[PDB]
Parts: C-alpha cells; sequence; structure tokens
C-alpha cells in the first residue's frame, strides 16, 4: 500500500491521511478502519479512536471482541493521560496511602508549575522507594528503576477491564514482555505478570512515556530527555529506558523480570 510505506519513514501524520482518504474510497472495509484505529491510539487521539471503534462495531459486529478490547485500552490510556494531572489511576503501591498522595501532587505541581514542590516530591518518593533486586534476561542486578522521574520505581499497566494501574516495581515477582504482533502492540505491549496484590494476571504496558510528542517518540523510535527547570527532575519522551544495576536498558530489550527472593519469605 502507501500508508504502510509512510509509516516506515516514521511519518505518523502522513500515514493517517493515507488511511482517512483510503476509507473514503472503500468505507465498508474493516481492515482499513481497523488499521486507522491502531495508528490513532499511537498518536494519542483517544476521543477519535473511540469514535471509530464505536462505528466499526455497528458496521462489523462480528469483530466486537477485538473492538471492545481496544475500547478498554483506549479508556485506560485516557485515564493515564489524565492522571498526568488529576486522580484517575488505581495504584497498588500498598498500604502507604500517603505515597499515593505524593504521586498525584507531583503531577498537580507539574501543571501548576511549582517546580519547587516537584523537586521535593520527587526526592521524597525516591527516598521511600523500596530497592529490589531483579533477574533481567537471566542476568542478576541489585536494583531496577525507570530512568524517568515521574514513574520512578513504578511500572504502568492497562488492565483488561480498562483500568490504568501504577504498580511498584518492588511488588513484581515475575514479568514477561511479549513481542508485538500488531502495529499498536508495538507501543501497548501485551504482558504476563505476577505481582503482589494482583496475583497472576495479564494486561498491556504502555511502551512509551506519557509526554512523548513527536511522531518518532509516539512510535517509540527514539528516547529524549527534557529537564524540568533547574532541578534534577528529568521526564521522558519516547521509548522507555530503565536503570538496571549500573547500566541503562531500553524497555524494548527487556523480555522477562524475575524478582530476587529472600528464602524465608516464599
Amino acid at each position: 500500500t502507501q500508508w504502510k510505506n509512510a509509516l516506515s519513514e516514521g511519518q505518523l501524520q502522513q500515514a493517517l491521511e493515507l488511511l482517512i482518504e483510503a476509507i473514503k474510497a472503500s468505507p465498508k472495509d474493516a481492515s482499513l478502519r481497523s488499521s486507522f484505529i491502531e495508528l490513532l491510539c499511537i498518536d494519542g487521539d483517544f476521543e477519535r479512536a473511540d469514535e471509530q471503534l464505536m462505528q466499526s462495531i455497528k458496521l462489523f459486529p462480528e469483530y466486537l471482541p477485538g473492538a471492545s478490547q481496544l475500547r478498554h485500552l483506549v479508556k485506560a490510556a485516557q485515564a493515564r493521560k489524565d492522571f498526568a494531572q488529576g486522580a484517575a489511576t488505581a495504584k497498588v503501591l500498598g498500604e502507604n496511602e500517603e505515597l499515593t498522595k505524593s504521586l498525584v501532587s507531583f503531577n498537580l505541581s507539574m501543571v501548576s508549575q511549582d517546580y519547587e514542590q516537584v523537586s521535593e516530591l520527587a526526592l521524597q518518593i525516591e527516598e521511600l522507594r523500596q530497592e529490589k533486586g531483579f533477574l533481567a534476561n537471566d542476568t542478576s542486578f541489585s536494583d531496577v528503576r525507570d530512568i524517568d522521574d515521574r514513574l520512578g520505581g513504578y511500572i504502568e499497566l492497562f488492565s483488561t477491564a480498562g483500568n490504568y494501574f501504577l504498580v511498584p516495581i518492588a511488588s513484581i515477582n515475575t514479568l514477561e514482555i511479549k513481542s508485538a504482533t500488531s502495529l499498536l502492540e508495538s507501543v501497548w505491549r501485551p504482558v504476563e505478570f505476577d505481582i503482589d496484590g494482583l496475583g497472576e494476571g495479564e494486561g498491556h504496558m504502555p511502551m512509551t512515556y506519557v509526554d512523548s510528542e513527536s511522531d518518532a517518540q509516539k512510535l517509540g523510535r527514539e528516547t529524549d530527555w527534557k529537564q524540568i527547570a533547574d532541578k534534577e527532575v528529568y521526564l521522558g519522551l519516547g521509548l522507555k529506558c530503565w536503570l538496571v544495576g549500573e547500566m541503562a536498558l531500553p524497555i524494548s530489550d527487556l523480555q522477562n523480570l524475575q524478582v530476587i527472593k529472600e528464602l524465608a519469605l516464599e
């Protein structure tokens, strides 16, 4: 096709145009509408993606399962884009319901531009972060954390029901990141886990930071770092990169996590 070629050139906006016009010449084509929905989630236009998902259900009710599932993912992703300011997340951090306040106040300050409280909140959250050693790709590391200062010792998950979860890396027992088997799955990757407070389960993990803006960042084809003001608070853009031990590792090179247990606890 042509849009599938514009997407190879890292051109997200162009790829969308080639699709919107493509459905105008064949509005009764599922594959086109479907491909247009995936590239809509990557762009972040959730309101539109949802609009298209409601239409495809009417036109192709035979694909309700998949369309519905995407609706849930779009909902979770919407709650996350909103959490970047207001409370709309279900974080299983634990009993420290005080930390949950710190996380929400961190974003509330990011928007209120009070970079003095963000600098203070960031340090407090990191101070409370329970360091936990992990086995990453069968290699041992004494500690793991996201480089991003907003996420810190947390991973993100989009549950099946359509809820956005913030889960302490320290609460993870096993984690498996699958390979993408679809366009959208490249940035919203299916994962199999086993974390304290949820047991064995599955969902999707956004593979890119919430602030990603360029088309290369949304596609997860690069990682940039913007410093807040003059503090040591650095947010991310594009593909996530994690600090494992003493090195930096892009999330795309992480297949599995196996927590280092202390025989006596389990």
